């Protein structure tokens, strides 16, 4: 189980990585 | 350990959300 929730930390951190990339995105377009 | 670990992934989500949350207010101003 130890390995599962291992997995889902590197899963969300990579989601929040993106996220943030699409932040930066946007905040692009504006303007 | 398992602490430490559902910790971390309790805080990612919560990180997760509130950019989803800004996201969703940016799409709307620029229009996607």
């Amino acid at each position: 189980r130890m390995k599962q929730l291992e997995d889902k930390i590197e899963e969300l951190l990579s989601k929040n990585y993106h996220l943030e990339n699409e932040i930066a995105r946007l905040k692009k377009l504006v303007g």
